């Protein structure tokens, strides 16, 4: 099994868990874990019944990180370390900082020094990027700065939402990535894959190998009863096996080109039946019916079908309302895909950098609570966005996906934040309905300002802090 691999790789595994949680630890510390963990396994492979070795792999790793002679006091979290074991495992997850320019520039040093820059990114990436890094002669960085934006993004959700909202998601997800698949396979998929993000994002190293491991079992044991894109991933070694299927293009969909939710008499009483398995249901059957859709959209739209019914199920003749939810769909989408397209010639119209300055001045004026680097970093991953998936089939299907991660950033992973009453609003309300939200926001009325007085994120810095400083100005003056 993949208990095997946990042992095999324990000196990786023992790294990365360490290096995120407490990034501002040295080299010299993380060998003195590695070393208490190796041991501490092989009395475990002395004794099956000794008393250590029947508690979780993460409850043992978080113990010796706050055993470890004054390293709490060091690293400023012995507060973590005054919690019970649960407790201390969420504590040393809000520890965890995404924002890491106080670290210096730049396989276990690697491991070092990418875990502690990237704090956030679930083990099996890492894990794929060291055997996917040993390379031979002199890229790789583009792939990792992706897989953590999303994985960040969840985690996010997961923090704010509930452990709801994130089963959604990956019915949008894997329902349009995997359309081949029937619903009572895939709803099973997802509760594996959403008890694994549980894992994953808390920092639990060996369960995010575990519960990965297990997804990726669950998949290929029905591999031509899900997916025909994926055959030679199953071949493949964990964890290549787990980035290979999650990398890959989405199924090329069944012959079949729905409306049990609309044309039926009784949704009402199947809604009444069991809500979120029905909503999950509408999820499932719209989302592999839409694979040139986005995941926030595929959300917006199954929480406008929760307010249609909500308003439906209480009048005369229920249906009556209820009968064209179908066209209210493709009105809202319609008018999401041709407003992506009105941004999509902004873009012809200034250029990456042209555009990138009408963001910094805008994300700014609505957050200017923000640093001037986190407004910066936002700032270029919006155009990014734009830079690739805004000139081809599916534009819609990508900037609405890609721009969505950079609200998350600005929401912040790992903690409830106060930005301004609004931003605030926008991010803990609703995770579909925060783009529209964030689309929808004048000048932070409400900021007192402070003083102030490479070259492209110079010139950025420059405009964000230009921006803070003339903040009672308008968006063409400040350009
Ligand atoms: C990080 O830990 C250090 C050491 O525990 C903290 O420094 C102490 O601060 C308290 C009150 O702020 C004083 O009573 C101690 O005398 C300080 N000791 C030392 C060695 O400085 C520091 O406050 C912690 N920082 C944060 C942000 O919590
Ligand atoms: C709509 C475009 O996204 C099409 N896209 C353009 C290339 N992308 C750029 C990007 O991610 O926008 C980078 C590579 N890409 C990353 C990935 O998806 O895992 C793999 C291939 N993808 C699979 C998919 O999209 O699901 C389709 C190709
Ligand atoms: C498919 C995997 O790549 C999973 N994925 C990992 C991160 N990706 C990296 C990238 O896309 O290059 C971006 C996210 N993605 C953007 C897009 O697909 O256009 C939307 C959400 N997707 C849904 C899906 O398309 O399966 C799940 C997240
Ligand atoms: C009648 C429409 O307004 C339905 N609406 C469509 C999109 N909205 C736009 C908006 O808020 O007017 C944003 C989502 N919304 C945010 C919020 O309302 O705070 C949460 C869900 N709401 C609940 C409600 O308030 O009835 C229904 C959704
Ligand atoms: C953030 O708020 C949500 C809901 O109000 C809550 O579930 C979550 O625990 C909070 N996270 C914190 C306080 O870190
Ligand atoms: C929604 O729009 C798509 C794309 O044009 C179209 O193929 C589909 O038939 C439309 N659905 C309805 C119910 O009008
Ligand atoms: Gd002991
Ligand atoms: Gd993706
Ligand atoms: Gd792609």
């Amino acid at each position: 099994s993949t208990q095997k691999f946990i042992e095999d790789n324990i000196e990786y595994i023992t790294i990365i868990a360490f290096a995120q949680y407490v990034q501002e630890a040295t080299f010299e510390e993380m060998e003195k874990l590695v070393k208490d963990m190796v041991e501490y396994k092989d009395r475990c492979m002395a004794d099956k019944t000794l008393p250590e070795c029947s508690k979780l792999p993460n409850n043992v790793l978080q113990e010796k990180i706050c055993a470890m002679e004054g390293l709490p006091q060091k690293h400023n979290f012995s507060h973590c370390c005054s919690k019970v074991d649960a407790q201390r495992r969420l504590c040393f997850f809000y520890n965890k900082k995404s924002d890491v320019g106080f670290l210096p520039p730049f396989l276990n040093h690697f491991l070092y020094e990418v875990a502690r820059r990237n704090p956030f990114v679930f083990a099996p990436t890492l894990l794929t990027v060291a055997v996917h890094f040993e390379e031979v002669a002199k890229p790789v960085t583009q792939y990792l700065k992706a897989f953590s934006s999303y994985q960040k993004h969840v985690c996010g959700a997961l923090l704010k939402f509930g452990t709801k909202v994130v089963h959604f998601i990956y019915i949008a997800i894997l329902s349009q990535k995997f359309p081949k698949i029937e619903f009572k396979e895939l709803i099973s998929l997802v509760e594996d894959v959403s008890s694994n993000y549980d894992g994953c994002c808390e920092g639990d190293v060996v369960q995010c190998i575990r519960d990965t491991s297990k997804v990726m079992n669950h998949i290929c044991s029905k591999q031509d009863s899900i997916s025909s894109k994926i055959k030679e991933c199953c071949e493949k070694k964990i964890p290549e096996r787990g980035q290979c299927i999650i990398n890959s293009n989405k199924d090329d969909r069944p012959k079949d080109l729905e409306g049990k939710f609309t044309d039926s008499e009784n949704v009402c009483q199947e809604r009444d039946a069991d809500p979120d398995t029905f909503f999950a249901k509408f999820t499932f059957e719209y989302s592999r019916r839409h694979p040139d859709l986005s995941i926030p959209e595929l959300l917006r739209i199954v929480q406008i079908y929760k307010d249609l019914l909500r308003n439906c199920c209480n009048t005369e003749n229920p249906p009556g309302c209820y009968r064209y939810a179908e066209d209210k769909f493709n009105e809202t989408t319609e008018k999401s895909l041709k407003m992506v397209q009105q941004e999509c010639k902004h873009f012809q119209n200034l250029g990456k950098d042209g555009l990138k300055y009408h963001y910094l001045i805008r994300l700014t004026k609505i957050a200017p609570q923000l640093s001037t680097e986190e407004l910066v970093s936002l700032g270029e991953k919006m155009v990014t966005a734009f830079t690739t998936c805004c000139t081809l089939s599916e534009e819609f299907a990508c900037v609405d996906n890609l721009a969505d991660l950079v609200f998350g950033e600005l929401c912040g992973v790992n903690e409830n934040r106060t930005i301004n009453p609004a931003v605030d609003h926008c991010c803990k309300t609703n995770f579909a309905f925060r783009r529209p939200c964030f689309e929808s926001l004048k000048a932070d009325k409400t900021y007192v300002p402070p003083p102030f007085s490479e070259l492209q994120r110079k010139t950025d810095r420059f405009l964000v802090n230009l921006v803070k400083l003339k903040h009672e100005l308008t968006d063409e003056e400040l350009q």
